[PDB]
């Protein structure tokens, strides 16, 4: 616990620590909607993690977003020597200057890139999901959580499959730290990783996603090699960690939901519909920005310098801003979120994030339609910047199945 400054007064401070909070038992989201209870403010400060503020409802998230005149993500990861280490791009740059790192990151994961690659997207679900049918059971995020996103990112990228492992423990030690490595030690083994793949690809270019980055136009001018590894780093990070997450929590959902699972393979029309309420429920970042200077916000004094978690995760789990929030609702009739960011940094992925998820509750749903937790298992979640599942073993009746 660090020394409460001199400026947050004693009764704005909920101590939440964001990498262990206290009610992980409950699950993930749960835990943070703690500061979603009647009793907690608008905007508190927890003394964990080094210091900072927390906004805790959507309406507060989104405005500080929008607002990056006083809310800067130059300094976006707490703690605070994460975030300044952190100089990824388009994320660490404000507008107007992030602007044109945005263009070039959309020719490499833009929906025209998802469209292309549709295809080997398609077929990876499908080859994986049959391997696993016939089995009766599978360790999900090892067998399919993990494979699936990571190796379409490395196919896009065009990079072994051999990485996986070097590449999935730094993007892992920036997001959920198990104490071995900071945050900016992982950063430059990630860039260190990148740095000769970059002069390759300047030197003979092709067609995958780092020559197009290492050989791309900002605004009409050539990328520099330096800059070209700020961004090709924040992909891989992206690429490595958000999906696999997700389809964790979606998949331990429906594993324990059989009248959504119903809802689905009766009407498989609403898989987007339900991508999007799933992406509500299980929402699973929180970044967040530092102040430029001293600013009231909501009734409240906040110093230049301070960093404020702003939790993507709590605007759709809001009240305020979803009737009945903790229930997953596919006829929800305004889904209302901030999953995929607020404001100019807004998720450059998400096409491709979605069409991860819908692929692969299509094809899950087709061929293996009827699934549960193993027996005695209780499933652990993780917190972080990114939140997500330790573990989660399913079983089916293979008689239920389907070849397709
Ligand atoms: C479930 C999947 C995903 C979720 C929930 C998610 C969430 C987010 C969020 C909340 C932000 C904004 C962060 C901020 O404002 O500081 C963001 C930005 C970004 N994401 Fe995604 N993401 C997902 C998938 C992906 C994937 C697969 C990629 C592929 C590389 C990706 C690439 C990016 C990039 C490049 C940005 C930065 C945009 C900018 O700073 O201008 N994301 N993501
Ligand atoms: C918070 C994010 C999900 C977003 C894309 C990858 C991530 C970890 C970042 O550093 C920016
Ligand atoms: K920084
Ligand atoms: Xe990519
Ligand atoms: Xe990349
Ligand atoms: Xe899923
Ligand atoms: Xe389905």
């Amino acid at each position: 616990l660090a020394p409460l400054p001199p400026h947050v007064p004693e009764h704005l401070v909920f101590d939440f620590d964001m990498y262990n909070p206290s009610n992980l038992s409950a699950g993930v989201q749960e835990a943070w909607a703690v500061l979603q209870e009647s009793n907690v403010p608008d905007l508190v400060w927890t003394r964990c993690n080094g210091g900072h503020w927390i906004a805790t409802r959507g309406q507060l998230i989104r405005e500080a977003y929008e607002d990056y005149r006083h809310f800067s993500s130059e300094c976006p990861f707490i703690p605070r020597e994460a975030g300044e280490a952190y100089d990824f791009i388009p994320t660490s740059m404000d507008p107007p200057e992030q602007r044109q790192f945005r263009a070039l990151a959309n020719q490499v994961v833009g929906m025209p890139v998802v469209d292309k690659l549709e295809n080997r997207i398609q077929e990876l679900a499908c080859s994986l999901i049959e391997s696993l049918r016939p089995q009766g059971q599978c360790n999900f995020t090892e067998d399919y959580a993990e494979p699936f996103p990571i190796r379409i990112f490395m196919l896009l990228a065009g990079l072994p499959e051999e990485d996986i492992p070097h590449l999935k423990y730094l993007t892992d030690q920036m997001t959920r730290p198990d104490g071995s490595m900071t945050f900016a030690e992982a950063k430059e083994a990630l860039y260190d990783y990148l740095i000769p793949i970059i002069e390759q690809r300047r030197q003979k270019p092709g067609t995958d996603a780092i020559s197009i980055v290492a050989n791309g136009q900002v605004n009409g001018r050539p990328i520099t090699s330096d800059e070209a590894k700020r961004m090709c780093g924040l992909l891989l990070v992206g690429g490595l960690d958000t999906v696999v997450n997700f389809l964790s929590f979606s998949m331990e959902f429906l594993a324990k939901s059989p009248e959504h699972r119903q809802e689905l393979i009766q009407r498989p029309e609403r898989i987007p519909a339900a991508c999007e309420e799933l992406l509500r429920r299980f929402s699973l970042v929180a970044d967040g920005r530092i102040l430029t200077s001293d600013y009231e916000f909501h009734g409240v004094q906040l110093k230049k310098g301070d960093q404020i978690l702003l939790p993507q995760m709590l605007s759709g789990l809001d009240e305020r801003e979803n009737a009945c929030p903790m229930h997953v609702d596919f006829s929800r009739q305004k889904v209302s979120h901030t999953t995929f960011g607020h404001g100019s940094h807004l998720c450059l992925g998400q096409h491709l994030a979605r069409r991860e998820i819908i692929v692969t509750l299509k094809e899950w749903l087709t061929r293996i339609p009827d699934f549960s937790i193993a027996p005695g298992a209780q499933i652990q979640h993780k917190s972080g910047i990114v939140s997500g599942v330790q573990a989660l073993p399913l079983v089916w009746d293979p008689a239920t199945t389907k070849a397709v």
